[PDB]
RNA sequence: AUGGGCCC
RNA sequence: GGGCCCA
């Protein structure tokens, strides 16, 4: 985005923190280039001549501004995205009662409980639990006050800066870039959810190439069908972006919300609105405050959608500034967020693409090696969609979903206090693709101190999830 | 954190 | 409810 304004307030978001990673058993084998990201701007770790709060905000590179011409060609190419999204998800996105939107319905999760309640709630130290019922699906009167002042389009807000605590690469730990999280209040993500989510779920349970969405798929039974999909095209390519979300321009992501979420496809007049509040935003970070024009914050509702919205928008309007006669289908492709896969038997040239994408202040790389230059002869057997790779399995014939040994090790390599056995459970479920040499190697370290799951265990499962015949 | 999926 | 992973 765009750094607007920058000033010093007495009233203080206090977020400091040491990390809650510690390292592991298996830390001590793995020696993983990975460690937590730095949380205090004293970290040891971090460079000479590095501050946190400089990198943390250094994303914020400009709004890019678009011209009448590319302006007009963006809304074409959302009407004709939204043409062929509405015609497959339907035009049934009336609003959710509250208690829809806090429960959830059919293919949307219910609101989490717990989670941080964002500001001004923050600062009052009163948790979500405190402004609303989360087992009834009502609200109580602060909640309901500015509900009515979203209505009425009155309601103002800021978000909350967070600094994530995971682990990094230790190139980027030492290079203080810690990614940032960015808490918008809860009754906005109520609201949100109001005017968007009964299209949110049915995006979820609609997701494949088609609507070009992965939002809503489960690797594990879903890569078999992804797989398939794209293995039947003569180019396949992994595409790369840099800060995708905060590189979202004002004028696309206002575009985007004009030409999607019209009333004729069903949508609350006030659902086009909601989301235009993430366009220019209030960010608060302990003592200052930082107003931002464009980008996508991080921990709005629909995060994901939006952004994948975008990105399937993004690689129509960057082929059709480039080439003429290119619709909807002279490609294919998949998304989640900025992670991407596209694919086609035309013979097309990412490599010019690149100033296209410019023009809406993305920068595309190759995935593949960041080797110079986007190469055509790739297949899907090649690419990378989220942190996962597609192998045909050598005894179903499926795909299946497998992540980089390094990765995992990395994974396994650091825990919080008290969740390890918990969490070795878990990624056991991504390891076993790896094949059974590497799943043992995986968790050796692990033997004799807590319970490793059978590899035959977690095949036998996977191969039943897959397909519940052979 | 938003969310998705998964695990208990 | 508690956890994990991915974007
Ligand atoms: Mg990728």
């Amino acid at each position: 985005g765009l750094i607007v304004d920058t000033r010093d307030v007495e009233e203080r978001v206090h977020v400091m923190r040491k990390t809650k990673l510690a390292p592991t058993v298996a830390h001590g084998v793995f020696n993983p280039e990975f460690g937590p990201a730095a949380l205090s701007n004293k970290d040891p770790r971090l460079n000479e001549g590095v501050v946190l709060d400089e990198v943390i905000f250094s994303k914020h590179k400009g709004d890019t501004k678009m011209s009448a011409e590319d302006k007009a060609l963006f809304r074409r190419c959302a009407a004709d995205y939204a043409s062929r999204l509405h015609s497959v998800l339907g035009t049934a996105n009336a609003p959710l009662s509250i208690y829809e939107a806090i429960k959830g319905v059919d293919g949307l999760d219910a609101m989490e409980p717990d989670t941080a309640p964002g500001l001004p709630w923050a600062l009052q130290g009163k948790r979500r639990g405190a402004l609303i019922d989360f087992e009834n699906g009502t609200v109580g009167p602060e909640v309901e006050a500015a509900l009515k002042l979203m209505e009425k389009r009155e309601y103002k807000f800021a978000c909350q800066t967070f600094l994530k605590d995971e682990i990094r690469p230790m190139e980027k730990v030492r290079a203080g870039k810690t990614r940032i999280v960015d808490v918008l209040p809860v009754e906005h993500i109520l609201y949100t959810r109001m005017m968007i989510g009964r299209f949110c779920a049915q995006m979820h349970s609609n997701n494949g190439p088609q609507i070009g969405s992965a939002v809503g798929c489960n690797p594990d039974v879903d890569w078999q069908r992804f797989g398939t999909h794209f293995a039947q095209y003569r180019n396949v390519w992994d595409v790369d972006y840099s800060a995708f979300d905060a590189n979202h321009c004002s004028d696309a992501m206002n575009i985007m919300f004009e030409e999607v979420f019209r009333t004729e496809f069903g949508f609350h007049p006030n659902a086009e609105w909601i989301l235009k509040t993430l366009v220019n935003t209030e960010h608060a970070y302990e003592n200052k405050r930082i107003t931002v024009e464009g980008g996508m914050p991080s921990g709005c509702s629909a995060t994901s959608i939006i952004n994948t919205i975008l990105n399937n928008i993004y690689v129509l309007y960057a082929l059709r500034r480039h080439y003429e006669g290119v619709e909807l289908d002279t490609y294919t492709m998949i998304s989640y967020g900025d992670d991407i896969v596209v694919a086609s038997d035309y013979d097309l040239d990412f490599e010019a693409l690149k100033p296209h994408f410019k023009s809406l202040g993305q920068t595309i790389t190759p995935a593949d090696k960041s080797d110079k230059g986007f190469v055509l002869g790739h297949s899907i057997t090649d690419v990378t969609f989220l942190k996962r790779h597609f192998h045909m399995d050598y005894g179903t014939g499926f795909y299946k979903p497998v992540m980089a040994s390094k990765t995992l090790e990395a994974i396994l390599s650091f825990a919080r206090r008290g969740t390890i056995q918990e969490k070795l459970i878990s990624v056991a479920g991504l390891a076993v693709h790896s094949g059974p040499d590497e799943y043992r190697r995986l968790f050796e370290p692990f033997q004799g101190l807590f319970e490793i799951p059978s590899y035959r265990s977690l095949y036998l499962r996977w191969v039943n999830a897959v397909c519940g015949d052979a």
